[PDB]
């Protein structure tokens, strides 16, 4: 039933996954040496080819090809339309590898067709705290702590193919081409994400959305009014005043993430993200990279009282092109980022990002069910989406976790 997965390093059924005890690889160990060192064949029409990344022309090429051929929602409406400075952003963090980002050309015309990228991540992904309470009970504590130590490993985002070429059998091609790259510098794993349901996550997180602009929301169809808002004289007006926000931030001692906050904000943040299982950790340079603000890209303000950064948030822009709305072209999504809280609740730090957000144009506010975020979906009103986010790794057993316990967040 899956030509291509079956052949491939990662569990093959929930059957299999439920009897993971301990993390570790799946795959025989090979060294670069065994790896091939020529590119996986392919037609002799296409040819592959690695972008640069810091070309304006390269990342105006992937930037189109994803515009009109990446993630859609299931009924034709919106697709996503990730920008070229978010691209830069996201695909050249410190220490990237060009050679993973994976390009196949039209050889002709040298027509983008399809695309995947690969970023280093260093990833705590040891047995989680549920099952090391197992192998203590057994007796086997150091088979499942042989693989505590945080990893340097690949985070694969932005598979594409073209839509004249789907079907065609190129998705594996690519990552099979990615594989190769990325064991060629010594590097056996990789963790990624997607909405589809392939063999087999180790984590699935249901999507939340927090309304900013609801007017615009209800003309596009990405809300309806719902039906409790009939019995109503007026049900938009209604509508407003629930999702209304204050025009201001309302903690005294917020300001944006500026470059002497990096120390602090990395401190503060691999404090809290220690407490899950799987979670990044970052340099001071991933830290400045990822979080310090970049105009339409990333947001980052931080509570400081008494010279002190005590707590932040984050989040990045993710616009949607709307197909066929005569009012409007674009949906403006903001996404809850990384945050750290110590001096006062998570949803009294997170309001602020509504507020943030809503005052900067965002029509509606995103998230996963990662982290912390279920502690404040009620009281600021995020309601759970019809999507789920599933979490997945290449060549590593791993046992299921609860999103909860997720400390990864993908662009
Ligand atoms: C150590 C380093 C390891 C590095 C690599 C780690 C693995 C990374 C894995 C990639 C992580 C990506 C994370 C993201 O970016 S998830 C976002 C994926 N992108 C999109 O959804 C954009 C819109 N769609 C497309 O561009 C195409 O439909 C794609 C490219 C998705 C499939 O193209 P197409 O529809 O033309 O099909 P095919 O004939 O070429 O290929 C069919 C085979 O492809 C398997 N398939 C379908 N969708 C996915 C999917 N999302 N991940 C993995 N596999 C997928 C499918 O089960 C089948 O295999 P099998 O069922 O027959 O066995
Ligand atoms: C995983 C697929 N998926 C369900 C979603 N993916 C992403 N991404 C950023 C993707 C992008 C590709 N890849 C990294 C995974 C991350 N944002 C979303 C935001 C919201 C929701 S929903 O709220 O459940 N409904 C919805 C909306 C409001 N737009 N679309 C289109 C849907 C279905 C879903 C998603
Ligand atoms: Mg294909």
């Amino acid at each position: 039933a899956h030509a291509f997965w079956s052949t491939q390093p990662v569990p093959q059924t929930e059957d299999e996954t439920e009897k993971i005890v301990f993390a570790g690889p799946m795959d025989e160990p090979k060294t670069v040496a065994d790896i091939p060192e020529e590119p996986y064949p392919i037609a002799s029409t296409f040819e592959w080819w690695t972008p640069n990344m810091e070309a304006a022309d390269d990342i105006h090429a992937i930037y189109e090809l994803l515009r009109d051929n990446y993630v859609e929602d299931d009924d034709s409406m919106f697709r996503f339309n990730y920008s070229e400075e978010f691209l830069q952003w996201a695909l050249c963090p410190p220490n990237y590898i060009p050679d993973w980002h994976v390009a196949v050309r039209r050889k002709a015309d040298k027509k983008l067709l399809a695309f995947i990228a690969g970023v280093p991540v260093t990833l705590r992904m040891g047995t989680p705290k549920y099952m090391k309470v197992k192998a203590q009970e057994k007796g086997e504590g150091e088979e499942a702590a042989k693989y505590d130590e945080p990893r340097h490993i690949c985070e694969i985002n932005f598979l594409c193919v073209h839509k004249q070429l789907r079907e065609k059998r190129l998705a594996p091609i690519l990552i099979k081409e990615a594989t190769r790259r990325v064991n060629r510098t010594n590097v056996w794993q990789a963790v990624y994400t997607a909405g589809v349901l392939l063999p087999t996550p180790y984590a699935s997180g249901q999507y939340f959305h927090r309304s900013l602009n609801p007017e615009k929301l209800v003309e596009i169809r990405f809300s309806g009014i719902p039906a409790q808002y009939q019995k109503f004289q007026n049900p938009m007006a209604m509508l407003k005043r629930n999702y209304q926000l204050p025009s201001a931030p309302k903690n005294s001692g917020l300001r944006e993430m500026k470059p002497s906050d990096v120390p602090q904000v990395r401190r503060i943040l691999m404090n809290y993200l220690d407490s899950f299982d799987v979670g990044p950790v970052f340099s001071d340079a991933e830290i400045s990279h990822y979080l310090l603000p970049r105009d339409g890209v990333v947001f980052t303000y931080v509570v400081e009282n008494d010279k002190k950064v005590t707590d932040f948030f984050s989040f990045y822009r993710i616009p949607s092109t709307v197909i066929g709305n005569s009012n409007y072209n674009l949906l403006n999504a903001a996404y809850v980022h990384y945050y750290a809280a110590t001096s006062i609740p998570l949803h009294q730090l997170i309001l602020d990002l509504l507020i943030v957000a809503h005052s900067r144009g965002f029509d509606v506010c995103n998230m996963v069910e990662i982290l912390d975020n279920r502690s404040f979906v009620e009281q600021l009103k995020f309601g759970a989406g019809d999507g789920h986010l599933r979490y997945y790794f290449y060549n590593w057993a791993y046992p299921k976790i609860k999103p909860s316990q997720v400390a990864l967040v993908m662009l």
